[PDB]
């Protein structure tokens, strides 16, 4: 509860490295739902407090991506089009990792949120929690996937490699399509953040 | 701290009288953003706790609607409403509008009924959000008019949100948010209105939105 507000502000402090407001909300909604309802997320979080691992409140969030080097497109992520997301030769996929900056502050990079009630949401949420789990439990594997599975089950959320890929793809697509009226800037925001550069925290470019 | 968890669970417990997961989501985000960053809102919430008014963690959420009596179209009930009918006729002839109310049930337990939430990043979101805060302001300030109106605009400005003439804008915001919600569930159109009717009859629907 000391921790709910810290996380809320952490999420607010993450806007400039995230793709859209929708992703800002999904993150808030899911991390805090887990924190409230999931006995194993709470133990894992609590463990990190009491064992001098990462305090959830410190964790900030990013939508970092990178080029696919089995592609047949290059250039940059900031110069990609709706259509290129439809022509495993996919331009990009996101950096899904629990990292820390040069200043040793912990962050989670992960896919852009899919749309509410899409098929790919429950899996997205599980993934996000999984990466958080890496930080709070001190882990840089089986144990953490299992752990996240349990959280996902406790919360009622509904080959692995391929599935993971199409999930990460449409999520990109869904987000893109979301802003089709602002396509160019969406990608110029995405390319911006993937270059570890800080964008509009109020998404003024929408 | 203590109130943040209380609210996340009020919301969770509010699901069965809420129209969809998006609205549940939007409510949660909006109330916690206000509680995190708005000094006026926190001042208002504190007051209610200290002075034996409503604790916010007490408050549940509803999307009750009532039929527009002054509407030409005859539909027997909400559950009977159709999308084309929604889309079909504009303000002043709309079948139903939101019940915006800071009420309580017969156990004196507090609730806020309010419009369904409009789409993410839509024109109506900021005003919706401000209106949700308004209704909560009524509970936590102990009230039952301009003072609360003013408090609410203040909260909205402190947070960076946007916004007779007022009524029209409001009435149009309400209707457009209903149209967006309706369109949001185009694959389950009949269930959308069945659920809206059930909530509007003051009965509980499934907390997991199993009809979608």
């Amino acid at each position: 509860s000391n921790v709910y507000e810290s996380v809320i502000r952490a999420v607010h402090d993450s806007r400039s490295r995230l793709i859209d407001q929708h992703t800002v909300d999904m993150i808030g909604n899911t991390v805090l739902d887990a924190l409230s309802r999931s006995q194993t997320f709470r133990d894992a979080v609590s463990y990190g407090i009491h064992n001098e691992k990462v305090h959830i409140g410190c964790i900030k969030y990013r939508n970092e991506y990178e080029l696919n080097e089995e592609s047949s497109v290059i250039d940059d992520i900031q110069s990609l089009t709706c259509n290129e997301l439809y022509e495993g030769q996919e331009p990009i996929f996101p950096i899904c990792e629990a990292g820390e900056n040069d200043n040793e502050e912990p962050y989670v990079s992960f896919s852009v949120a899919p749309d509410t009630d899409s098929y790919e949401m429950p899996s997205w949420q599980e993934g996000l929690i999984h990466e958080i789990i890496h930080h709070v439990t001190g882990s840089s594997l089986g144990p953490t996937e299992i752990l996240a599975r349990r959280v996902a089950q406790e919360l009622g959320w509904s080959e692995r490699e391929a599935h993971l890929r199409l999930r990460n793809l449409n999520a990109l697509r869904q987000a893109a399509m979301r802003h089709e009226e602002n396509e160019r800037a969406f990608f110029e925001r995405l390319g911006t953040i993937s270059d570890r550069y800080e964008a509009s925290p109020d998404f003024t470019e929408y």
